[PDB]
């Protein structure tokens, strides 16, 4: 079956910026901030762009050593980020595939908000667990968090 998950975040980063930063330098920036989060993301093949086969190394002791994801969008006109996960984890054992899109809306505030969806296509009569949606959710506000903080810190960068 394939199941949706959807959240909001907000950021008080502009969109433009965020989207250069969140998405456009992520290989860097990750493993940069959020040590605890990421300990290496390196690609396996490809710029970045869409194509691109690339590996999320995790820390010592979480559940998973890694996970390998497909980039299939790089969208720079509307603040999009399309991404598989085709490796590792419950892949092919419970799950098919995770694949994901990302998009970075402005605010009248003059922030912004991060919409993320995971559609999780499992296989057989396997259903996703509670705590796998929770983790992703809390991996992606420690990513957020960790990211906008570096940005209001180094107010030069990604501008």
């Amino acid at each position: 079956g394939v199941f949706n998950y959807e959240t909001e975040t907000t950021s008080v980063i502009p969109a433009a910026r965020l989207f250069k930063a969140f998405i456009l330098d992520l290989d860097n920036l990750f493993p940069k901030v959020a040590p605890q989060a990421i300990s290496s993301v390196e690609n396996i093949e490809g710029n970045g762009g869409p194509g691109t086969i690339k590996k999320i190394s995790f820390p010592e002791g979480f559940p998973f050593k890694y996970v390998k994801i497909r980039v299939d969008e790089v969208d720079h006109t509307n603040f999009k980020y399309n991404y598989s996960v085709i490796e590792g984890g419950l892949i092919g054992d419970t799950l098919e595939i995770i694949s994901n899109e990302i998009k970075i809306v402005a605010t009248p505030d003059g922030g912004s908000i991060l919409k993320i969806s995971n559609k999780y296509h499992t296989k057989g009569d396997h259903e996703v667990k509670a705590e796998q949606v929770k983790a992703s959710k809390e991996m992606g506000e420690t990513l957020l968090r960790a990211v906008e903080s570096y940005l209001l810190a180094h107010s030069d960068a990604y501008n």
